[PDB]
């Protein structure tokens, strides 16, 4: 048992509910939440910019001398940060950004990453401001991830459509 609420579930190990991640985050703390990152960890909009805000700024200070450090991600790749006020940890992945070019068959490899982690709150990988297909990007979860994923959908509308057309 885990304390995650509301979700409906799609199969086995896939879960999904209308929700700000962040707001999910503060109520569950949990072990994993997913960033919707890019290569820099510039956490300027979208999921990575609402993440940020809520971390106060820390996840960007943090992430800025993981940089200084490390280099880059690779598109398709992660890193495990701190989760600051919001979980335990980070886990912050990089989607293919179609509205940069970047190969879609790296969505696979990104949700690859997430089993590494036996539960996962996430957001939809490469969708909202990364410009890829939502339906698409939940049919590569399902099909990738074998870990336990709770999938926090912010958008009504799109939450109401990646159910009702879920096969
Ligand atoms: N998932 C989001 O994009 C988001 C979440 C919280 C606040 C602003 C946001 O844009």
């Amino acid at each position: 048992v885990n304390s995650f609420s509301g979700y409906l579930k799609l199969t086995d190990n896939v879960y999904i509910k209308n929700a700000d991640i962040v707001e999910e985050a503060k109520k569950v703390k949990p072990t994993v939440v997913v960033n919707a990152a890019n290569v820099y960890l510039k956490h300027g909009g979208g999921v990575a910019g609402a993440l940020n805000k809520a971390t106060n700024n820390a996840m960007q200070v943090e992430s800025d001398d993981y940089i200084a450090t490390n280099g880059p991600l690779k598109v398709g790749g992660s890193c495990v940060l701190s989760g600051h006020n919001l979980a335990k940890h980070c886990l912050h992945v990089v989607g293919p950004n179609v509205n940069k070019g970047e190969d879609i068959q790296l969505l696979k490899s990104a949700y690859e990453n997430f089993n590494q982690h036996e539960v996962l709150l996430a957001p939809l990988l490469s969708a909202g401001i990364f410009g890829a297909d939502p339906i698409h990007s939940l049919r590569v979860c399902v099909d990738t991830v074998r870990t336990n994923v709770y999938l926090a959908v912010f958008d009504k509308n799109l939450y109401d459509k990646l159910v009702s057309s879920f096969l």
